[PDB]
DNA sequence: TATTTCCCGGGAAATA
DNA sequence: TATTTCCCGGGAAATA
């Protein structure tokens, strides 16, 4: 038995997220408030270190979330015969892909250090000179926008669509609107066009 | 160029490269390809600060395969690269990461479904994908081996191979595969070329 | 391994 | 090199 952070636990990832009745949870939380915690939750380790995935006791975990405890008693499971092999597969599938700005910084360094042409770099990476150029352009964008690219909140084309505005204040404005209204790039491109007619008036 | 045999014990991973994670099965799969035909693409290394010790530049995967095969020696190409060159070679490789082919993913999905007795829905949930995306990959496993190789060798795209499935006859599919390559057909054309061949099945 | 339809961002050709 | 244009396969919603 181990006490683990309530924030570290996530529901069973293969199953759909369960939705419990507030009354049934309150009814369970009142059973914990009276008699205490009686059965610890069962979890395992995720790909990340500080993070656990719930196997059993999702109901009890939710009860202690509402009771606002920082810690929850838990039983860790150390499975290998299948788990470790499958975790290797799922990780080999969900390979961590570098963001536009990450690549842009990588391209910038490679061009500075080894005095390469964009053509030369594009050749090596099996890409078009224009693809390299349009990534490097993103480096001129405001740091808030660059973070949104990294945090994968927006796509490359989203950030590219902001470049024409040229004014950092106008860009960070739309960035928040893109996220809040979940705008696609086609919408984002139009939203820019319309703001460059408000620049005329 | 020049190939030389060096001690497996003398080689260390690329400093600037992040600590790689390889599947024991994928390594064993490579080691068994070396054990059978007795041929390896030689690793690229350089000399360290110490003598008789080499630092790996490329081919960490192949080096690991020969470690498990328990050979004392590994064919290698020495390069006089500076800490900057070595670091940039690590970057360019970290950029041009080998992305898994449709068939590779299909085989991965099939195993994951066999192992954990999961639904396609369940797997799709875990991988953050749509049930249909999982289904349509697994479908490719029914295609002729020539077509499956073309996917792997990246001669055609997933959607190309998917478009062949309706031509339920393996002979008709391998026919179009060659036509897709020869005429450099996109998927839209390949879909039409199939429709037209299912009116030649009527005639 | 169920299949069809089709929207949309990657990314490169065209262009400056 | 930097910028504009826009085609097309990934991949998921819909599934006469």
């Amino acid at each position: 038995i181990l006490e683990i952070p309530v924030n570290a636990i996530v529901p069973n990832r293969f199953q759909p997220r369960t939705i419990f009745s507030d009354e049934k949870i309150k009814e369970l939380a009142m059973t914990i408030h009276t008699h205490g915690i009686i059965q610890p939750i069962v979890v395992r380790h995720t790909e990340e270190e500080g993070q656990y995935e719930l196997i059993a006791g999702e109901r009890r975990w939710r009860a202690v979330q509402s009771l606002e405890w920082e810690k929850i008693p838990a039983i860790i499971k150390d499975f290998s015969d299948t788990e470790t092999a499958s975790v290797a597969l799922i990780e080999n599938l969900q390979r961590e892909e570098l963001s536009s700005i990450e690549e842009a910084h990588a391209y910038a360094r490679l061009l500075e250090l080894h005095d390469l042409t964009q053509e030369a770099l594009a050749q090596r990476l099996g890409k078009g000179q224009s693809t390299i150029a349009n990534k490097l352009r993103l480096l001129k964008l405001p740091q808030p926008v660059q973070e949104a690219i990294m945090e994968k909140k927006i796509t490359e084309r989203h950030a590219r669509a902001l470049i024409p505005l040229k004014q950092p204040e106008l860009q960070v404005t739309l960035l928040t609107e893109i996220i809040e209204k979940s705008l696609n790039v086609k919408q984002t491109e139009d939203r820019v066009v319309k703001m460059l007619e408000q620049g005329q008036r």
